[PDB]
DNA sequence: GGATCATCGAGGATCGAGCTCGGTG
DNA sequence: CACCGAGCTTGATCCTCGATGATCC
């Protein structure tokens, strides 16, 4: 090993060292001319992650530095790979003037690209939330906070237990997860993506309160109703500090925080969320999910918002009623609204780039286009007699000042980057128009010169061209090169051409580049100026984008409710579910022939249903569709049924069927209430004769008589059909099956009472089993059936 | 839409539409300068499959032509993406010089890259078989053939029924599958990859017999013992014609064909193959598979061969005994052999590229390196008292003539491609040495000219460089450019440099170019010449590579047997399995908590074992370890046990682990199982009601015991079936106990006689932390029902 | 029909600062 | 005796020649 003390290294490597010292463990994109160079294990790692060239740079103090570098103009395709990989990156830039820097130029880490704090369009997934979360454990319980950097949506929670925390982890699904060093239950977290171990002092309450009050500009957090959540504030404080470190600027879009209380939303355990296949089927794909069907939103921001609504069913009936009324009122206006809403696009993530001062020309172009739709939206909504519509129409705003600003400032279709100019429009700044006049005098001036010089010289091959390196020139063919006027000054020789410069041309070249340099520098002044003019209205713009997004969701759900023939569910104060011709919203759309609709009647006098009938009969589907109907009822959406009356639901507990089973069941029985919805799916793996059955008789008895939760208890055990005999508030239903020889047809139709027989025989007869074996099974069944 | 008729297009585009007509449905890599361009539908699909630039050609024919292209020197990495997606590609090349062609230059489809016919190293997966297969359906039965284009392994079969065909499909797992137009049961092949629909006349017997006899140079196929397989020959005939069509070349490595007979191999259905996790766990991954553990072979060729052996367990006792004896004789020699075998590498797929005349420089280098190891292998095997070892040592050969040839011909480490020459070594060819001596003697002249011109001019920045377009030049800095001698003729100006030429430099440039062009052209003559000298010994080299591959498998299994402490299984004439301290070969290695070994006694007096107890990955494992032990016993390998006696096994049925799929697998077992069959039933009847599930399991257990009399390990939760041994003979009760003590449970993976006498679903629920009232309710209600039993 | 005129690919230096060597006045 | 003036150091990016075919009045 060579001696690598601070003094022995070169001045640029010493500058790299202290910047790298403030980011020891993450890759440092070090701006070096036109290339973000990395060094040592950052270069060799970058080389392996990005598939780029690992070169080296000569050092005079032992080890030549392992070097890997990326052009500043191709940096995003390599960050895309890293951000996909759950990798944090600090972007160091050249700041100062090279002409007045004898040693290394002034450099700064201006932003850290992390998997939960990315705003750039190309890095993010169009229709997926990308949330940066913080978790924190105490002796008492858990403290949690999630921030959508690209909307400024910062939410909080204090999960009571380990099981609730695992349900919140799965619900939110953080892209980057900050956790404290004294975190005990590592089993919840270890193996999750974007895992960042941080010190304890980052989770200090006094620093958190100060930082959050400062950010919101409030005296206390009484206004937000999070003053009495010290656990959740500790997480939010660590998160905000991390967010202001990954940007090293103010986050003005973060003006508010809301608490997601246990009684505010329906708490669905990890199994339920997976079993219902909300945004993720059990295989991990996005096909045959509740999102894929319900999500026909015309904006990605609405897509996420609807997907956000699906993840968290709201229990506040007032919000739900307003959505139900709205969906009903807008159902007639969908055709006219959707094509207008479609043009708005992803305005949410554009405002994030405005707030972070990272917005690109076409972000401002789409924002301008979004404002141009507001009048047509305001016009089409004015007649809709609905208080919530008029509330979101007022919240929508106008922004006539900002609409005029962008219309004057920016051209119709600017390029991707301001770097190469041509973004600010003509008339806005008449100094800029003057600087451009010289730059765009080339079409006539240099063409006029070409004619004069061609006619004057009498060299027919004479043509005026430009070259990025050498600048402008007069080009003559090799054959006619020696005949050039003596006033022509040799500049560039080519294989079959000679390129010259004349006093009038070098005057032009000197002035056309100094004009470009001025025009370009002023454009970037006027560009950074637009942020100064737009940031003050960010509050109104966020509420506007939030209102437009919410409109897209409810216009979509209005389209879906009409197209797929859904109805409005009504609410009662006490527990119960009365469905009439209820369907599975996903399965009926994916399988291309009519799904068989079924009713439901759950009440305190009829709270448990013992569901018999054959497997692959849609027994599991019927219980799922109920939870999905309950989900969609408590997102404020219309439901796939002819009629639904539903009571308050605090939790949905689902067990689909070993160790994990009995564990999930125990969690259900402990934490379930009368208001809880329970779906038991033939849960049982008995290690003896009735070991499984005996447990399902005692679990069904407990749920019915002790907890008294609304339950759909699907079971293959035929002995459980004797529970209604001895237990009150327990009833038998079954999915009918029709035997017709060596085959069986599944009706998928729920009937009262227990199924006439079991169909293990029928399934075996369809397997094509020898007749003596079948006749033996029919004989031996009647022997054992005789025992009861 | 604008008219794209044949006449309106350019002669070049007409030449594309000519050759594209002979390949209507597959992507055509059209060589266009230094780019394999595609056009119209081919360019937009390629753009979407490869993630390349979809560009356009300015045309005289209406719609501007959708164009997508890849450089000729980068073709492979893009073919890799296509052939692993199951995409066939025709590679069209420029053959003539375009400058002396009045119309478009003469072009040719030299090879078709198809998923089952890839010869190139980069396209193939190192340690996975890539079979081109042909299937046909007849009024009589099924006809099948598989070709490993790389190994020269040509196989055929006439699967007995629909079930055997599905088992053969899954076993072979063809990369490309040829099937006839009158193929009825499409359900067998419905979702399979690389599906090619072909006409029926390609499956004509007289054409097949003629083509196969021609290829092997035989009068009849009596020699191969495939003369009385008309169905299998029809498939093989269509397959050979397709293989010749894809290469457009003779296949001299295809000299032999072997039949996969029904009585030669243990028939395992698709479920068994998946459930045992041989090369593929149920999740589809390569981890916790029999291959991943047993495959410590030092060559990919050996890796595939061992993997091929695992897929097809042989019943010929003579082959197994030779492997068992060999593995035993190699045990003490392993340490010295494996590092030598490791250097051989993938010689099998290299010989494929030799036979197809597609071999790349480093393929010839690794072949030379493989020959250099033969003497050391032959030396270390010399004393091994084993007829099969000495048989494979003789079959190995020497090739001292070919070893010397390649040592003289080719340099130590050539580049990846012949394109830029520098492959043929100095001394081999006196003409080559002359063409290079001029190329390097000009290089030293032009370096000496740099010194002369530097001293003469007095310009310190003066530097002699080279450029593909310009050739050579003299480079001076912009500051010192005007001081250049007047005889210096400016050619190229740069930002801070000027490049010149003199008649003395272009005299020397004329020598370097003519030296290059001749040296390069002659190198490719001497390169194509090496194939002419090597092809004649291909038969001996295939037998050599086959012997080396087989040695690597048996050296590996000898290493594994010694390292993992396996023993040699002995065979009896009638069915039975007597294991002493048998282990699961995978699970014991993956979990570093020491595995609990157990015996087995299956016989006609003890055919069915009713296995009770908590499963906890010890009941399913115990049944699967038996099938794996039976697998490894009939691959000729040592087995994870202290002693094993095993009888003949014709099939292995595993319904271990949708309830409809279970009853389907079970139905297939009961229909086709014999006394020689091994059956593993894992708590079937789970999904349907208490009584109906039990009723089926009773009927199935009674049928298997009394009617079929197959060797069965019948795992169940149903405790009523533990009364079967009371009634009838050849049925016995065993169980895995668990020991309750406080707030913990010890799950014993140790097999005991009799039926389990306790419930532990209560105990596991009590550890889950279930309320005691619910537990006591379950125990209360159980004792009410169990006391009546 | 024959000088004239597209068109796609191949290299290729540059982009641009920074450290190091090399004179150098 | 410091101080200018050269070297080369990652993937895009024009840029121009190469090589070729196409052209059409
Ligand atoms: N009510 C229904 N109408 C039509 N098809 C249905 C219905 N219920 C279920 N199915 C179909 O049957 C399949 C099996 O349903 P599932 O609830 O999984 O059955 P089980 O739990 O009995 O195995 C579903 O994928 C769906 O395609």
């Amino acid at each position: 090993s060579a001696i690598e003390n601070f003094d022995a290294h070169t001045p640029m490597m010493q500058q790299y060292l202290r910047l790298k010292a403030q980011h020891p463990e993450i890759l440092l994109f070090y701006r070096m001319g036109d290339f973000y160079e990395l060094f040592y294990d950052d270069a060799k790692r970058a080389s392996q992650l990005l598939d780029i060239s690992l070169t080296k740079r000569g050092a005079s103090a032992g080890e030549p530095i392992p070097m890997a570098g990326i052009p500043y103009h191709a940096v995003e395709n390599y960050l895309a790979k890293l951000v996909n990989q759950g990798e944090s990156v600090a972007i160091a830039e050249q700041i100062g003037d090279p002409a007045t820097s004898k040693g290394p130029v002034e450099r700064k880490v201006v932003r850290i690209v992390t998997p939960g704090t990315i705003s750039d369009e190309a890095l993010l997934q169009e229709r997926q939330d990308n949330l940066l979360a913080a978790i924190w454990q105490d002796s008492k319980g858990f403290g949690y906070a999630t921030l959508d950097i690209s909307s400024g949506r910062f939410r909080l929670s204090e999960p009571a237990d380990r099981e609730t925390m695992a349900a919140e982890l799965q619900r939110t699904n953080p892209a980057e997860l900050l956790y404290a060093e004294d975190f005990a239950e590592m089993s919840l977290i270890e193996g999750r993506r974007g895992l960042r171990r941080r010190p304890l002092w980052e989770f200090e309450i006094d620093t958190a309160r100060q930082q959050l009050n400062l950010q919101f500009g409030t005296r206390d957090l009484v206004g937000f109703g999070v003053e009495n959540a010290p656990r959740g504030l500790s997480a939010a404080g660590a998160l905000l500090q991390y967010a202001k470190c990954t940007q090293r600027t103010t986050l003005p879009h973060i003006r508010s925080i809301t608490m997601e209380r246990e009684q505010d939303s329906i708490i669905m355990d990890a199994a339920t969320r997976r079993n219902l296949e909300i945004t993720q089927n059990l295989a991990g794909g996005a096909e045959n999910t509740l999102a894929s069907v319900l999500d026909s939103t015309v904006t990605p921001m609405g897509s996420r918002m609807l997907k956000r609504w699906l993840h968290m069913p709201v229990r506040d009936t007032r919000v739900l009623l307003e959505r139900q009324q709205t969906i009903g009122a807008l159902q007639d206006f969908t055709a006219g609204l959707q094509p207008v809403l479609r043009q708005v696009g992803d305005l949410e993530r554009i405002l994030a780039r405005l707030a972070l001062r990272t917005a690109r020309p076409r972000d401002l172009a789409r924002m301008r286009h979004a404002f141009q739709q507001l009048p047509e939206l305001r016009a089409q909504l004015e007649t809709v007699d609905s208080a919530p519509v008029q509330a979101l129409r007022e919240k929508m705003g106008e922004f006539a000042e900002l609409r005029d600003l962008l219309e004057r400032a920016i051209i119709d279709t600017p390029p991707v980057l301001v770097r190469d100019g041509g973004v600010i429009a003509s008339g806005y700044n008449e100094e800029l128009d003057e600087w451009r006049a010289l730059a765009d005098g080339a079409t006539d001036y240099l063409e006029r010169l070409e004619v004069r010089e061609r006619e004057r010289t009498g060299l027919d091959t004479l043509k005026v061209g430009f070259n990025a390196v050498h600048g402008y020139y007069i080009q003559i063919s090799r054959g006619q090169s020696h005949l050039a006027p003596i006033n022509y000054m040799r500049r560039q020789t080519l294989k079959n051409a000679e390129r010259y410069i004349i006093p009038e041309l070098k005057e032009y070249e000197d002035k056309v580049l100094t004009s470009k340099g001025k025009a370009l520098a002023l454009e970037k002044q006027l560009y950074e100026e637009l942020f100064d003019l737009l940031l003050p209205h960010l509050e109104a713009l966020q509420q506007s984008a939030s209102a437009l997004a919410e409109l897209d969701v409810l216009v979509n759900l209005a389209e879906r409710a009409y197209t797929l023939n859904y109805t409005s569910p009504t609410f009662i104060d006490k527990p119960g579910i009365r469905i009439t011709e209820g369907r599975h919203p996903v399965v009926e759309q994916v399988l291309n022939e009519p799904f068989i609709a079924n009713p439901l009647n759950l009440s305190p006098q009829r709270r448990m249903l013992i569901i018999t009938g054959p497997n692959m009969g849609g027994k599991s589907t019927y219980m799922r569709q109920t939870a999905l109907i309950a989900l969609m009822a408590y997102i404020g959406s219309y439901v796939p049924a002819q009629k639904v009356e539903i009571g308050p639901i605090d939790r949905i507990f689902t067990r689909v069927g070993f160790m994990v089973e009995m564990t999930e069941t125990a969690n259900i029985l402990h934490n379930a209430t009368e208001y809880s919805l329970v779906l038991m799916d033939e849960i049982g793996r008995g290690t003896s004769t009735y070991d499984g059955l005996s447990l399902a008789w005692a679990v069904a008895e407990n749920l019915a008589n002790k907890i008294k939760a609304l339950t759909l208890f699907a079971t293959h055990y035929f002995e459980l059909t004797q529970l209604p005999e001895k237990m009150e508030g327990v009833a038998n239903v079954h999915l009918d099956a029709l035997e017709h020889g060596d085959t069986i047809a599944f009706m998928h139709s729920v009937q009262d009472g227990a199924a006439s027989k079991s169909y293990g025989l029928a399934v075996a007869a369809l397997a094509g089993v020898p007749k003596e074996v079948i006749k033996r099974a029919r004989q031996k069944l009647r022997e054992l059936e005789s025992i009861s």
